[PDB]
This record gives structure tokens, sequence and C-alpha cells, in this order.
């Protein structure tokens, strides 16, 4: 479970310390109305929990809050849904790393003042490692339950109405990781739903222990949110002192963290083929398996994060209601899809599931109502971000649909072709002009060789070298008067393609792309034929083959 | 000579304030010092005018200070002299931006806290400039003349040992844009090389009258460089009191510095051009004229320039010692070449410009000897930057000896093909795959499709519409029982190769490059195609075609 579950076990980390921070607006001794409001969470992680245990029966292909939330309702509901799971993984990064460099500046202060630079350090490392591609990330997810346990253990030793709401929506912050096993379905043992949904239970189970202990730990302690260190860190100080235990829980919940970001990197990409499989991100996302997309998507949520934690300065407050519209809008589409389902369908237990799903996606949509009307000034980057990507969704699923128009139809066979041309530009003879031109005379007769020279003596030099060579292929020397490599040869371009139409001919050009074992040279050799391919070879309707030369 | 004089005519908004602020660090009372240190400077302008002049006369093909520091030295003289001819155009750019942004912020003191972001801002604007491709760059360089000529004439009329030689060092550093029209003699009229030893003389006398008028002013004034405005402007604003005129002098003066970046942008490739055309920079830019690492280039001044504008946090005073140490090496190698291709000569004049080059390259070099002892501090930029870039140009150099060793020697032609088998991956048949399947077989026999199914009923379904389809091309369903779409393909290619090899014939693949005229959709299409090609078809010498399918 842990290297699905390091969301949800990392977001004990600051939900008690959101709550404490909302309640704060009051008094310290409003702190009691931290321990009501924790359980009240608790309650509605239930529905939650359950909730979501009959996704996993209900789809065992794996559909989280997207395929819930587009089968039952629609189309624009399962888009929204997609557009705002996407913003909650932006967001699960963007928090999960400002939560973890806290974490690390409570344990070193010194560091305090650098808290944006060892954030975006934060994101780099991990999209670097998420770019080049394990047991490493479930040891600290087990070393931060055992820890947090232990911690509430001692701590139990040691110890032995708008606005209400607010702090129970911000608590509700503390409820994101929930959907990682509903998207991560497919990679369990041979039952598959069975399994994953006992182990969203033992999810549960433990989200709500280590919630519920740190939030008594903090009401026990009378601890305060300060701005120089989180709360959970305040309750490991207290119980021991700055020791050599109190900086293991320090690193590990900033382990922990890091990996809940390194978990939204690598399900990211689970999103993308679920809705590429649909039509709505691009088909480079399709080949889930084989990294295609992958590297595009990581560059994109490093990007996003770093600007969402540049922007709002690095504070887990100012950007935990972001997180939490971001992650139950998908908890409001995907309840009310399984009620949708449920009231469409006649199961056996029709009555409780109805009753189950209706108060989790009522208790999220007032959770998510109360976080776009209370803290509006930061949750606007959803009201400017949702249009744009549902949008863009919307665009992508068009221009889609009339491909497949323009496409599907087969129609009339194009003309019989006679043969083809094949224009091969040489820079100088070498070997490489060698095997492409011995190439081209393999694949058809009219093997027309240019070289666009740029000076004159060198041109008849050139021209008497080619006459000292054997191969029988005719050559022009285009002369360009400035170096130009363009215009003089688009303007052979034309006469030929002209003559090849006239005859009944297909041109084609060959570039050989000079390939060297050696992955900075290729801004060196062959970067003058991609000037070539995309100036005057991709408006023209010519095949440009490359002949990859390899260097030795 | 405007569109090639902004350097050196804008370099007047700084020179007087650096020499005062060198002299500043005695009392104020030492700017009497700054009226003989400007002559000082003067005359060794004439050296260097008289110098280039020379060049023009002696390189009519433009040169600058690249071809005479390597035609007459030797091979690591002159990579010394390119190296810090382009460390000189990045601190062109930087320097002139930061000065038109510190004059900008002298007319409108309310934006000298943003001082870097509009420095930012400048850079990109000029480098958007320069990479979509005039007579804009010859007005303000005009409108910059006849100010300061008005200016001076009106502050005359209201008028009527170590340390020395830092700020002599630091107002030659006023000396910096003579070599714009030895580098671009070639754009001139008829007699090009008496036109322009002509136009820098003009260049020289009126540089020169600036400067002075500038000096005499700041000494007639008693002013001193404040650090929120420049000298230049507290002369305007003294002699005019921030009317009209002065925020014209201001607007006129940044203008005439961007435009002065903008020339260091657009003088760029004329050095990288002079250096790939003797194998030391990437064949990419030996197409000058075409403007292929036109786009290369601008990003990399682009970015040096923001990272020494950041680094150095826009203070022009800490950047102009980089700048004169970066012009001035140049300096004194054209002019030690000068002397050198003199000495191994025997003409005329022998002996006059013996004496003028000796005595310039001399004063050039203690110039550069003071500001390495002086400033270094901000010059050991220089000391880790040319060591890094004259170490890549010859590594360039290098390797493109070794290719031409490797390449040159054409040896016996290899064994003769007896025909091609023609790979055509197929996702779904569309009119694509039936245009890309009609040309593979118009090339040869043999057309292989193959569709790298990702559902095994999906499979028997296009199978059946291909049996349907009326091509006759045997198909190869290949079944990933993941989302891949390379395992299965190179396992293929890897039979299929053997295959051919064995019936000896050539490997190609078609890859159909769906383009549609959105310039955002090539995100969309065609994108998992580049992965093949990258992934498995440029490591196993595979001609890889691609068909241009236009999309309407
Ligand atoms: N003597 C030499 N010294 C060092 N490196 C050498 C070399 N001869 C070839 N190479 C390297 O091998 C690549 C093979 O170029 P090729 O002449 O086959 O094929 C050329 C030709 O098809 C076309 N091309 C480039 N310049 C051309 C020109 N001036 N006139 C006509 N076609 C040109 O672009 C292709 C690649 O051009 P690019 O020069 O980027 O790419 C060259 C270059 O990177
Ligand atoms: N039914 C449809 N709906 C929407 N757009 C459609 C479409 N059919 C084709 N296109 C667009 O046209 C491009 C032409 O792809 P084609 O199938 O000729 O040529 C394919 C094929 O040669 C290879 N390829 C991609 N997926 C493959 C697969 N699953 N199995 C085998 N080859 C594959 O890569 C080439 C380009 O693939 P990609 O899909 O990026 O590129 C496709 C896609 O962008």
């Amino acid at each position: 479970l842990a290297m699905l579950s390091s969301d949800a076990l990392s977001s004990v980390a600051y939900g008690t310390e959101q709550i404490l921070i909302i309640l704060a607006t009051i008094s310290a001794a409003a702190f009691w109305y931290s321990i009501p409001i924790a359980v009240g969470v608790l309650i509605l992680l239930l529905a939650l929990i359950l909730s979501y245990r009959q996704i996993i029966y209900a789809y065992p292909q794996g559909g989280g809050a997207y395929i819930v939330s587009k089968e039952n309702l629609g189309e624009k509901p399962g888009l929204i849904a997609g557009g705002s799971l996407l913003v909650d993984y932006i967001l699960t990064v963007a928090v999960s790393i400002s939560a973890g460099t806290d974490a690390i500046t409570s344990a070193f202060p010194a560091l305090h003042d650098y808290h944006v630079p060892i954030a975006i350090f934060l994101v780099l490392v991990i999209m670097i490692l998420n770019l080049r591609g394990a047991s490493i990330l479930a040891y600290p997810v087990y070393l931060f339950v055992v820890a947090l346990l232990v911690l509430i253990a001692v701590g139990l030793f040691k110890l032995m109405l708008f606005l209400l709401l607010k702090a129970f929506s911000s608590g509700c912050s503390a409820l994101t990781g929930v959907e990682a096993i509903s998207n991560a379905i497919p990679a369990f043992k041979n039952p598959p739903a069975r399994n994953a949904a006992r182990t969203l239970a033992m999810m549960g189970i433990l989200l709500a222990i280590l919630f519920s202990g740190i939030t008594v730990l903090a009401y026990g302690y009378g601890t305060a949110p300060k701005p120089d260190e989180t709360v959970v860190s305040q309750i490991a100080s207290e119980t021991f002192g700055r020791n050599v235990f109190y900086y293991v829980i320090q690193g590990v919940t900033s382990l922990i963290l890091v990996l809940a970001a390194n978990t939204g990197f690598s399900a990211f990409p689970q999103l993308a083929f679920n809705l590429a499989r649909d039509q709505y991100m691009p088909r480079m996302f399709t080949v889930r398996g084989d990294r295609l997309g992958f590297s595009n998507g990581i560059i994109f949520l490093g990007f996003a994060s770093i600007v969402l934690i540049i922007l709002f300065g690095g504070q887990t407050e100012h950007l935990i209601p972001l997180y939490a519209v971001g992650v139950f809008i998908p908890f409001t589409l995907s309840q009310t899809g399984m009620c949708m389902k449920w009231i469409k369908q006649k199961p056996k237990g029709w009555i409780g599931k109805m009753l189950i799903n209706s108060c989790g996606a009522l208790i999220s949509f007032m959770v998510l109502s109360i976080l776009f009307v209370t803290k509006f000034n930061v949750v606007w980057p959803v009201l400017i971000f949702m249009p744009i990507v549902v949008l863009l969704f919307f665009a992508i699923k068009n221009h889609y649909t009339a491909v497949g128009e323009q496409l599907r139809i087969v129609d009339k066979e194009p003309e019989e072709i006679k043969g083809t041309v094949v224009i091969v530009p040489v820079a100088g003879v070498t070997t490489v002009v060698q095997k492409s031109i011995h190439y081209a005379k393999s694949l058809s007769d009219q093997v027309i060789a240019v070289h666009v020279s740029f000076d004159r003596e060198q041109e008849k030099k050139f021209e008497k070298r080619w006459e000292e060579l054997n191969n029988g292929v005719r050559l022009v020397t285009l002369h360009s008067s400035y170096r130009s490599l363009v215009h003089p040869f688009d303007k052979f371009l034309e006469t030929v393609e002209a003559k090849a139409k006239k005859e009944q001919f297909s041109v084609m050009v060959l570039f050989p792309q000079f390939i060297t074992k050696k992955r900075w040279h290729t801004i060196l050799h062959n970067q003058s034929a991609f000037l070539l391919r995309v100036r005057l070879f991709w408006k023209k309707d010519i095949m440009v083959a490359t002949l990859p030369y390899h260097f030795k």
C-alpha cells in the first residue's frame, strides 16, 4: 500500500496544522474545537473510503474519479473531473514538496530563509528522478507510519459556526491521497478488486488513526501553528526535545512528502492515458507503458508546481485550499457519479450505497463550496485554470473527431506512380554521400544530386572531384550569391517537381543523418538538413528519407 | 554609419560615468583629473581608429579582430580573439541594456526599484525582435547624436597615480563599438574599403566630440555619479531642469542603448560564420544569409545576457570591467596581429604603421592588465569563460578534423542492393495509411505493413477491416500485452532486418508526417512516430522516410 498510500499518509503532516490555523483566527482557547472537527473529518473519510471501496468493486479496470465521472454523468462533467484531477496532481506535488521543505526548515531553522530555493530544488530533483524512470519508494512510508505511531503512543503516555465549517473544510483538506488506490487498482494480486478494497480499508484505518492521534496530541500540548514549523514538528519537539528521534521524525516526514510528490508525478500519466483513450489528450499518451508522454507530462507538472510554489511563495497554508478544491471537485463528481450509477441500476444493496454516496457527495460539495467562498483569494487559480484546461480538452476532442471524419472515409486511390526521382543534396563528396547515393540508386533511377555552392571556384573544384568519382548520377551545382541554402534549393525543387509531375514521378529526397555516439554532436552535425526539412520539404508533399550514417 | 555606430555612440552614456566613479573613490575634488584622462582616452581612440582604418584597408572582405588575429599570430591567438569577441557581444547586449534601463529609471525614478525586471524585459523584447528577423535602426542614432550635440552646445553656453590609471582603463571602456565597422565592411558602396575607412573616421571624430563634451560638462557642473542616475542624466537635468527636452534626451539615450544591444545580437552571427568557416563553430552557422544558426545564437546571447545581468544585478559599474576586458582582448590581439603583419611584410609606409599599431597594442594591453589587477572580483567571469569557450572551439575543430579524415577518403563501394522492403507501420486504416502504402508500393515490393495492437479483439477487427481494404500488402498484427510500441516493434524489426540481410535487401520505413496548418497540433499529431525514429530507427542503419500528408 505504501507506494500508493504515500499521499494520504503524508497528508497528516499538514492536516492538523491547517485545522489549527483556521481555528487560530478566533483565539488559542478555540483549539478545543479542533477535537470534534477532526472526528467530523474522519466521518467524511469513512464515507469517502466506503464510496471509493465501491468504485474498486464497480470498476476493476481502474477508473478513479474520471471514468466514474464520465460514464455516469456525461462528457462535460467527465472532462471537469479530469481537469480537476490534473490540478489535483499539480497541487499534490506543489503542496507535498512545500510541506517537506517546511518540515526540513523546522529541523534546520537556519534554512528557513531559503524556503522557495530549496523548494524548487526538491521539485527539480524529483523531476530528474521521474525523467530517468521500485523498493526505495516503500521504506519511507513504513518509516513514517512507525514513527508517527510511536509518537502518538508516547504522546498519549505523556498526556496520561461558519468559521467552524471553514476549519472543517481545511481539515478535510487532509483527505487527498485516497484516489491513488482507485487509480492504481490494476497493479495488485490475483483478486485485484477485493485486494485493492482491503488495502484501501487499511489505508483509511491508518490515516484515521494518524490524523486522530496528531489532532489529540495538538490539543493536549496546546500547540499553535508557528510560521517557522509544522504542528507535527512542534509535537515531536515538545515530546522528545529535539533529540535524535525528533530529527528522525522530521527527516522521515520530509521524505514521505517528497515521496507523495513523486506519486503525483508518476500517477499523472495514468490520468493522461485515461483521457487520451477518449481522444481528449494527445495520442502520444495512449502508449502508456512505453513512456511517450511521460517526459512531456513530467516537464509540465514540474513547471506548473514551480509556478504555483513561487507565486504562492511556498506557504503551504496559502496553497492548501487550492489543493483541497482540486482534490474535492473529483471527489464530488465521483460520488455523484456513483450515486447516479446506483439509481440507474437496481442492485441488491441499492439503498445503502445510495445513502452513503449521497451523504459523501453532499459533504464534499459543502466543503468545496466553503473553500470557494472562504479562500477565494487563493482559489482563483482554479477558476482561471479549469475553464482553460477543459476548453483545451474539448478543442483536442473536436480536432480528433474532425480528423477521424476526414480520415476514416477511404476514398478512390490516387493515380498510379510510374517511378521516383531522388534528389540527394550533397555538401562535399565523402563516404556519407557515396553511401546515400548508392542507396538512392538502389531505390530508383534519376538520382539527381545537387550542391548549393557558395563560391564559383569551389563549385568548379567540387564538380571536377565529382567527375573523378565513379557514381553515374547527374549533379547540379546551384550558385547562391550570398550564403543561402533554401532559396536556390527551393527554386530547383519547384523546377524538378514540375518536371516530375509532367513525367508523372514522385519527388523524394535523401538526407543522411550523421549520428555520432557523443550526445552533444547533434548540434554540430546534420543540423543543416533539419533546416531543409522544416523549410522546404514539409510544405511540398515530398518524401524526405533520412539515412542513419553512424560514425566510428 | 548609424546602424553600425550605435555601439560606440551609445558608449558615451556610461564612459564618463565610469571615469567619475573610479575618480570618486579619492574625493569629489579629484574630478579635475577627469579632464586629462578623457583626452588621454581620446589619444588611445585615435590609435584604435587609425589601427582599424588599416584593417579595412588590409581586409576588404571584412575580418574585424578575428581574421587579423588568426592569419597573423596563429590558431591559439585567433581562437582567443574569437572567444573574447563572443564575450564582448554578450557583454555588449548586457551593458547596453543595463545602461538603457538605468537611463529609463533616471527618467522615471519610481521604476528604479524594478531594475532587473525591466532589464530582463528589454533583453526579452530585443530577443523577440531579433528572432523574427531596416530604417527603424537608424533614426535613434541620429536623434542621439543631435540631442547630445545640442546638449554639449547649451552646456558650453551655460559654462560661458595608479588610481589615475584605473580611471584611464575604465574610461577607455567607453571605446567598445569600434569593431562594428571592421566587422561589417561588406555592407557598403562600390568602394567598400575606402568608404568604410571614411565612415569609421567620421565615427571616431563624432565619438571623440561626444565623449569630450560630456566629460567637460561633467567637470563644469561638478556632477558626481549618483546610484539613481547616470552622469549624462545629471547633465541634462542640471541644464534643462527635467523639462520635455530632458525626457527626450533620456528616452533617446535608452533607445540608442537598446539599439546597441540589437547590434550586438545581429553582429554575433558574423563572428559565428567567420569561425565556422574555419571549422571552429558548428556547420549550421556556415549558411549565414539563410539564418540557420541565427535563432540558436540569439537564444544563447539572450540567456547569457540574462545570467550576466541577474548575477551582477544590473549595476553597469560592476559589469563594465567585464565588457572592457571582453572588448580590449580583441583590441590587443588585433593590433598585435596588424603589427606582426606589417613586420612580416615590407610595405611603403612600414615604420608609421609599425609605430601606430605598436603604441595602440601597448596601451590596450596596459588597459586590460589594469582591468585584470583592479576589478578581478568582477572580471573572473572572463577567466572562467575564455578557457571553457576556447576549449569548446578546439574540441569542435578536432571533431571536424577527425570527421574530415574519416570521410574525405572515399573507399570501396558497398555491396550492390537487390531491392528494398518497406515497413509501413499503421495505426488505423485511413486516407493517410492508404497514401503511404500507395507510395511504398510505388517504391518497391514487399510492402510489409505492421500494426502493434493493444487489444486482441481490436486486433481482429483491424485485420478484418484490412482484408476489406483492397491493398495487396501483407500486414502483421503484433500484440503488446501492455501499452507499448517499441519492444514488439523492435523485435519484429530485428527479425525483418535479419531476413532482409539474408535475402540481401535494405530495410526502409515510412512514417507519414501528418501536418495541420495550426502550429500547435504538432504536439497532438504524429508524435508517436518521432518516438519510433528516436528509439529504434536511428540506431539500426535503416532508411526512415516521412510522407508529408497535409491536412485540409
Ligand atoms: N567534409 C566534411 N567535414 C565535416 N563534416 C562533414 C563533412 N561532410 C559531411 N559532414 C557531416 O556529415 C553530414 C552529412 O552531410 P551530407 O553532405 O551527406 O548531406 C548534406 C546535404 O544533403 C545537405 N546540405 C548541407 N549543406 C549543403 C550544401 N551547401 N549544398 C547542398 N546540400 C547541402 O544537408 C546534408 C547535411 O548537411 P550538414 O553539413 O549538416 O551534415 C553533414 C556534416 O554534418
Ligand atoms: N483514426 C485517427 N484518429 C485521429 N488521428 C489519426 C487517426 N489515424 C491517424 N491519425 C493521425 O495521423 C497520423 C498518421 O498516422 P499513421 O497511422 O499514418 O502512422 C502511424 C504509424 O506509422 C506509427 N504508429 C502509431 N501508433 C502505432 C501503432 N499503435 N501500431 C503501429 N504503428 C503505429 O506512427 C505513425 C503516426 O502515429 P500517430 O498516431 O502519432 O499519427 C497519426 C495521427 O496523428
